[PDB]
């Protein structure tokens, strides 16, 4: 029990990074001496178990999180300040995904990698016309969409259902109000239960990543050190442009001096880089906002909300990650699929999920909507590759997420003062 206990409190992301390094080394050593059949027969089934567990948790989270999230920012309860801050959060998230897509075009990640896990390349599906893509957002049967794997139709039904519940809770009838509260509590309980299961699965992630990487390297000796460096460079350069080309421009437009803003907010960014948690730095963010002179009534509402639904760093990462996987498999993304990435990433941020390791679940949502199933051996291999280096990228993502929260509060405060 002592050895098992020591395995738990070790950070999950660092454990996943360790599994990636040893998996590559073990696969190369075994493959040089043969033993490719042994790795395929025995090591591979452990990796297949991990992806099956990860895919099982996707659909219940999609429905439950969006229903609860949409109820919190429903128009029935949003004030004048709430409306303005919500618009800013959604617009900035939309441009973050687009910026990440552009960076993936300049630096091609995984272009040199050619993945044939089973001996055959990935076969993409046919692209429907653009007009049909827009219409299929509305599901003809909400139960059928849940039974199947339509992510976007499920999101559409969950959002409108959550908004309608909030209007029922303002009704004059006592019975109607009680029925609405009971339904919301049951759906909220389902979301909380899913997060507990996510914590357990992520503890098995280092074992699953080790098996997937070892199987790939044993069969073929692909070089990934250079390619994983390019995806790291694309993410960090994109994060820098997000601050300079968006936050600095918006502050200049609204009259806030960008130089003074950075000096006051430097404490929040450093804490975000070290702790690598948005909720952990919330007390520090509140103190920084008070120093700038923002009224207590404003930042006491915007800052707690921003830590949940405003994530510019995560949105940019999802754009780069999707192109890396598609390039590695040799497929191409059409304009209809690229717009699906932007629409899915922005809408999924509304869902209330703060459990660590939820970034992997979010990436699986985007891949499934585009048309890259996680059960495919080629997709799973590429997915485990970029998941291994998640420890390095996490520090940069958290800093941008916190910085965007402070920028929105300052802009809203200036408008209220006028
Ligand atoms: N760590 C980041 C943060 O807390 O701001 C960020 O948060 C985790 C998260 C939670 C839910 C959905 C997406 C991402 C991440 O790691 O991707
Ligand atoms: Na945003
Ligand atoms: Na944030």
């Amino acid at each position: 029990m002592g050895l098992y206990r020591k395995y738990i409190e070790y950070p999950v992301l660092q454990k996943i990074l360790i599994g990636l390094i040893l998996g590559a080394i073990v696969g190369l050593i075994l493959g040089h001496y043969g033993y490719a059949h042994a790795v395929h027969t025995y090591v591979k089934p452990f990796g297949d178990l991990f992806v099956r567990l990860l895919k099982m948790l996707v659909m219940p989270i999609v429905f439950a999180s969006l229903v609860v999230g949409a109820a919190s920012i429903s128009p029935a309860r949003l004030g004048r300040v709430g409306v303005k801050i919500v618009v800013y959060y959604l617009l900035t998230s939309a441009f973050a995904v687009t910026l990440g897509i552009i960076m993936a075009r300049l630096f091609n990640p995984g272009a040199g990698i050619h993945l044939a896990v089973g001996g055959q390349q990935f076969q993409p599906h046919q692209a429907p016309p653009l007009v049909h893509i827009l219409l299929d957002i509305v599901p003809t049967n909400p139960f059928g969409a849940l039974a199947n794997g339509q992510v976007l139709p499920t999101i559409f039904f969950a959002i409108i259902l959550g908004i309608a519940i909030t209007y029922l809770m303002n009704s004059e009838n006592e019975k109607v109000r009680k029925s609405a509260e009971t339904l919301l509590d049951a759906i909220n309980g389902l979301a909380e239960a899913m997060y507990k299961i996510v914590n357990g699965v992520m503890q098995y992630a280092p074992i699953g990543v080790f098996a997937l990487i070892a199987h790939v390297m044993a069969h073929q000796g692909v070089h990934v050190v250079g390619e994983l460096a390019k995806v790291t460079a694309a993410v960090y350069v994109g994060l820098t442009l997000q601050i300079l080309l968006v936050y600095f421009v918006l502050l200049k437009i609204y009259g806030i001096d960008p130089i003074s803003f950075i000096k006051h907010a430097k404490d929040a960014m450093l804490t975000a880089f070290v702790t690598s948690s948005s909720s952990g730095t919330l007390p520090v963010t509140m103190r920084v906002a008070k120093e700038m002179g923002i009224s207590e009534g404003i930042y006491s509402f915007t800052l707690p909300l921003g830590a949940t639904i405003n994530m510019d760093g995560t949105a940019l990462y999802q754009g780069v990650a999707t192109f890396f996987i598609a390039n590695a498999l040799g497929s191409h993304l059409t304009v209809g699929q690229q717009l699906t990435i932007v629409l899915t990433a922005v809408l999924a941020s509304i869902g209330t999920a703060g459990v660590p390791g939820a970034g992997a679940i979010m990436l699986a949502m985007v891949l499934h909507s585009v048309g890259l199933p996680l059960t495919d051996p080629n997709v799973a291999a590429a997915y485990a590759c970029i998941l291994g280096i998640d420890a390095i990228l996490d520090r940069g993502r958290t800093m941008v997420n916190v910085t965007g929260d402070l920028t929105g509060t300052a802009i809203v405060a200036k408008t209220e003062g006028t």
